[PDB]
Formats: C-alpha cells, sequence, structure tokens
C-alpha cells in the first residue's frame, strides 16, 4: 500500500508541475491532464457560487476563451504542497497578465491564488482556484466597496 | 532527520487541531499557541492588503475585539492537510457566526476559508486566513458589484 501511495504522489506532483507551467498555446491541450469527467474552475466569485467547468469538452472550450481573455497569463511564485493524501495537492502562487473581458477596458490583472488538485488514476479529477475577487474587480475598473473601519481597533 | 521531522509534524498537527476547535472564552488564550513574535490575520480584504496582527500581546488584544465582533464564531467542516514541510499545514473549512461590526446592522456571516499555519519550535509563527470577501460584504449589507457575464461563454 505504501509503495502505491508513494508512486501516486510522485506522478501526481509531475502533473501539478506541468499544469502550473502550461502557458501560451499549450493551454489548448491542458484538458488532457484531466479525467474525462474532470472538473476545473474558480471557486471565489462575486456571486458566491463557483464557476465550475465540467468534462473535457467544456474544459477544452474554456481554454479557447482563456487564450483570448487572459492571453499572456502566467503563474509565478509557485509553491506546491503534497499532503497526506497522495491524490490531493495544494498550490500557493501568484498570477498575472492582461485581462481582456468582453465589455470592459483592457486591463492588467494580478492576484494571489490557492489551487486545490484532486487526482484519480493519474489525472486531475477536480481543480479549484481561490483568490480575492476584489483584485479582479480592480483590474476591470469596477469599484470595490470599503468596509468602514473607524470603530475597529487599529 | 526523519525522527525530528515526524515528531514535529505530529506535535504541530495537535496545535492546528486545537486552534481550529477553539471557541467561546477559550479564544482569549489562543495567542498562547503562537511564538512571541507570531503573526496571524486575514489575507483577503477589500483593500487588497492583509490585516496582520503581529506579536503575542497584540494577538491577545485582537481576541478581545474578536469576541465582540464575532461573538459566537465556529469553524466547521475542518480538513487538515499536512505537507512535506513538517512545519507547514493547510486547512480547508467553513466558518459561521454573528457579525457585529461597529456601525453596521448585526448580521449572520458564513464563508468558506483556507488557513495556512507555519510553525517554529512547537508554536505558530504565521497564521493566515483566505476567504472571499464578497460573502462578508453580504453579511454586512454592503452591495457586491457584479461582473457582467453576457460576453462570456455560458
Ligand atoms: O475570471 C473568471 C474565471 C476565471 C477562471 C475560471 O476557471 C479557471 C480554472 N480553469 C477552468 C477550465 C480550465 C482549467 C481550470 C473561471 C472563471 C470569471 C468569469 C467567467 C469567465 C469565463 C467564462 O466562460 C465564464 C465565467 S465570471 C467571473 C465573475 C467574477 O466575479 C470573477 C471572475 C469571473
Ligand atoms: O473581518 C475582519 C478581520 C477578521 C479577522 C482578522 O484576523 C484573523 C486572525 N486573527 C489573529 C490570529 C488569531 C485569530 C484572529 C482580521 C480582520 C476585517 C476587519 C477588521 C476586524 C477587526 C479589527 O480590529 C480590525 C479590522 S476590517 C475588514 C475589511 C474587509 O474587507 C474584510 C474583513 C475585515
Amino acid at each position: 500500500e505504501n509503495r502505491a501511495q508513494v508512486a501516486a504522489r510522485q506522478h501526481n506532483r509531475k502533473i501539478v508541475e506541468q499544469y502550473m507551467h502550461t502557458r501560451g498555446e499549450a493551454r489548448l491541450k491542458r484538458h488532457l491532464l484531466f479525467t474525462e469527467d474532470g472538473v476545473g474552475g474558480l471557486w471565489t466569485t462575486d456571486s458566491g457560487q463557483p464557476i465550475a467547468i465540467r468534462g473535457r469538452e467544456k474544459l477544452g472550450e474554456h481554454a479557447v476563451w482563456s487564450l483570448q481573455c487572459f492571453p499572456d497569463w502566467v503563474w509565478t511564485d509557485i509553491q506546491i504542497f503534497e499532503t497526506q493524501d497522495p491524490n490531493w495537492f495544494w498550490v500557493e502562487c501568484r498570477g498575472e497578465g492582461a485581462i481582456v473581458f468582453p465589455g470592459y477596458p483592457r486591463g492588467q490583472y494580478r492576484n494571489h491564488f490557492l489551487h486545490s488538485f484532486r487526482f484519480e488514476n493519474g489525472l486531475i479529477k477536480e481543480q479549484r482556484e481561490f483568490m480575492n475577487p476584489c483584485e479582479q474587480f480592480r483590474s476591470l475598473g469596477i469599484e470595490v466597496p470599503e468596509v468602514r473601519r473607524d470603530g475597529l481597533p487599529s
């Protein structure tokens, strides 16, 4: 059992590293790192509900959209965390690039991210990214509300 | 080396468990889980800058404010992740409780959280919590902006 777990963790880490380093046109093939029913998405949005992209066909379509709306995106400062579950990794990183959203001015978007990767049979079954949406609001020119801090100790 | 790493990870895990289960008046003593120069705080805020509380004395003072502002806070759905670093843990969980911020109506706040715990010599050197601030805005009656999604594939 231990040999199987160690083997799974070392392979899975290679997939996480490949995912994090996928840039440019190679993003069009990143759905091949997922299971056929694999899910990937953004868990932190304005609405409070995740934007989850389900299955390889939809994952490949999102990649096409992502090459237009995040054309030069890169992950930086990547720190990969293995866990006690050989099939579950976390990654802390930053991301940055142009943001080209329909109906908004072209901007520059930078944020801090956490990613969760869960594996099944050597491929990603579930990828989730978590960030602070206020920074994406700022990149799009959307006003961010401010919590009033006068009564809070500082 | 392996003996020392295994011992560190087992002890540190117990501290993470104790931290996550601390509620009520026991919150007043939770700063004793930190190093004298330990830091804890919220890394995801409206301003984009962390709210970091530095040093055991200030951590103890924030606990007094925390018991006023979040009088019945509970962490739920706790999943603790050990990592390859025996001194670094991540936690995925939910949190809920009344929110009683100065000058806002009393609310009920629920959110999903990620926590990072870094240890030094048996105590927490750095705790950081990450969430979606839009859910805290909702709990305070603050309007959340909406990204227009008409041009995005759905
Ligand atoms: O910026 C995004 C977004 C960014 C990345 C996403 O997923 C990243 C993970 N990735 C998805 C498939 C490929 C591999 C994993 C999802 C939404 C937002 C949106 C989006 C983008 C494209 C699309 O077709 C539908 C909705 S909508 C939105 C609202 C917000 O408040 C914040 C971000 C957003
Ligand atoms: O909700 C918080 C907040 C909550 C928890 C925080 O820290 C958590 C860690 N802390 C130290 C270690 C032990 C546990 C408490 C910090 C800010 C926000 C604020 C706060 C609360 C109390 C205070 O005295 C000063 C500022 S201000 C603010 C603005 C936002 O956009 C979001 C949250 C907030």
